DNA sequence: GCTGATGCGGCGACGGATCC
DNA sequence: GGATCCGTCGAGCGCATCAGC
């Protein structure tokens, strides 16, 4: 079935109009995604922050325009350093955050570029670009032992702030998350070990899937369509791309939204409406 | 400098069997 | 004998390196 994702819903539960607009994308090569005019849909959405995943660029080979974007202003990027043209994350804001990391504990030794963490006044903002499973598996342990440090350096981060943590989380977290569920069950980013470590991320830290939680029994609402088989024209996509939320955010989430029609990647944009 | 091949990382279509 | 299950295979894109010029 193909999807329409419904209107933008911009007051909170108590009657509270949104007063943050957060977009994040995970790109697929940001040089070939602004050559596919992504960044004219970022200014027509006007997000207060733009996060960004797989960008497979270091900072010095960031094209000219993203120097002409003067309501987000503040740009933090992050490479991995030995495998350049690889993962790659980008946070751009219009107000300058109070603190900014990269990583989940050990960024100075492995420089992963897959985290940035952003402190603002009222939350703290991680983008993250999740290690995928790898075709037949091969990188699935690694995975999970990367969720449970992923899970422990979120807890103590949401500990202090609120947390928002937006991206590629690489995971359809149940069988709604994808078109074609009992096909992918031994396939990255279905199997029950991902799952598993998901749901425990939940649990854990703990937050709340936004768009779920709003759209509880909404089926193909999906984030992510492979290249090959004419996939998204048929809309046989995976819900891999989220935005996370500490519970006592949730009074203030308004939307949380899934930008189908935004082109230039094999993911599409997702945006989070915030009462703050 | 530039192009294009190759390497590497990030699953749905189809044929055949099985279920009742 | 239509629906479902299951395993196999052939498949877009981006960016790095490499060869050639
Ligand atoms: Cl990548």
């Amino acid at each position: 079935a193909l999807y329409e994702d419904p209107p933008d819903q911009k007051t909170s539960p108590s009657g509270k109009p949104a007063t943050l607009k957060i977009c994040s994308w995970n790109v697929d090569g940001l040089r070939a995604w602004i050559k596919k005019k992504g960044l004219d849909w970022v200014k027509e959405e006007a997000p207060d922050i733009l996060c960004l995943q797989q960008t497979k660029c270091s900072e010095n080979k960031l094209p000219a325009e993203l120097q002409e974007l003067p309501g987000l202003s503040h740009q933090y990027w992050s490479a991995p350093s030995d495998k350049e043209g690889y993962s790659g994350v980008g946070l751009l804001s219009r107000q300058c955050p109070l603190k900014v990391s990269y990583g989940i504990g050990d960024e100075e030794h492995d420089q992963e570029g897959r985290v940035i963490v952003a402190e603002f006044d009222s939350f703290v903002l991680v983008t993250a670009y999740v290690p995928n499973a790898g075709r037949g598996l091969v990188r699935l342990e690694y995975r999970q032992r990367w969720d449970e440090a992923f899970r422990k350096f979120l807890k103590g981060l949401a500990s202090r702030k609120p947390l928002v943590l937006c991206g590629n989380l690489n995971v359809a977290h149940e069988e709604i998350d994808l078109r074609n569920p009992k096909g992918n069950k031994k396939n990255a980013g279905f199997t029950p070990q991902e799952r598993q470590g998901f749901g425990e991320l939940l649990q854990a830290v703990p937050l709340a899937d936004s768009f779920r939680h709003l759209y509880p029994n909404t089926p193909y609402a999906y984030t992510f369509w492979t290249y090959m088989m004419n996939a998204r024209s048929k809309n046989v996509g995976w819900r891999l791309d989220y935005f996370l939320l500490s519970h006592s955010l949730l009074p203030a989430l308004c939307d949380s939204k899934i930008r189908s029609k935004a082109l230039g990647s094999d993911h599409c944009p997702i945006t989070l409406y915030l009462a703050l």
